[PDB]
């Protein structure tokens, strides 16, 4: 795999989104993964909706958080829709995917990164955007405005996001805050500091769609 990783650079990523005061996280990484998978594999770069997954992933609790590979499984399970077909609403409402026709993307299932493992982690992103998880919660993660991503940070884990690159130094995060947290929606995390949490912990739970 390449020294260099970064999935925007190859059309694979939509804008960044902002998920707002809903715990909804964990369906904006699912979403950045099928996003990148389903380019990956087609050309084409489509939105998918954050908010089918947060209404439908009957093992996530809305906007409570949930599970990254929940979501992924429902949509390798069913599918997904575009997101302009089922926008994103910042509230977990009633399902219904049913009610806006065929799906728009499925994929064929869900692979797990070998935990506590950069370089799995890192082989992963060279295929494809990967979900992951990290710690969110401090003040110097909440306030990060640039530059790589040192911490300080514990690996008490509370927040999906989705690793789109990397390089020598670091993994390229897409979060979902918004494009003015951050650089421009993104952070730079350290990674080679021999950590087996990861920087932040962000090796602690990474999946990724599988698409044949
Ligand atoms: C993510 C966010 O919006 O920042 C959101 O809090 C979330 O999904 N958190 C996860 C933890 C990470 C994805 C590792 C979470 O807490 N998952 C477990 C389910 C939520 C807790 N349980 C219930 N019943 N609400």
């Amino acid at each position: 795999i390449p020294e260099y990783v970064d999935w925007r650079q190859k059309g694979a990523v939509t804008p960044v989104k902002n998920q707002g005061s809903c715990g909804s996280c964990w369906a904006f990484s699912a979403v950045v993964t099928i996003e990148g998978i389903i380019k990956i594999r087609t050309g084409n770069l489509n939105e998918y909706s954050e908010q089918e997954l947060l209404d439908c992933d009957r093992r996530s609790y809305g906007c409570n958080g949930g599970y990254p590979w929940s979501a992924l499984q429902l949509v390798a399970q069913y599918g997904i829709h575009y997101r302009n077909t089922y926008p994103y609403e910042g509230v977990q409402r009633y399902c219904r995917s049913r009610e806006k026709g065929p799906y728009a993307a499925k994929t064929d299932g869900v692979r797990q990164v070998q935990p506590y493992n950069e370089g799995a982690l890192l082989y992963s992103i060279a295929n494809q955007p990967v979900s992951v998880v990290l710690e969110a919660a401090g003040k110097d993660f909440q306030l990060y405005r640039g530059g790589i991503f040192v911490g300080p940070c514990g690996n008490k884990v509370d927040h999906a996001v989705a690793a789109v690159g990397y390089g020598p130094n670091y993994i390229l995060i897409k979060n979902s805050w918004g494009t003015g947290w951050g650089e421009n929606g993104y952070i730079r995390i350290k990674r080679g500091t021999g950590n087996s949490y990861g920087v932040c912990g962000l090796y602690t739970s990474s999946f990724y769609p599988v698409k044949n």
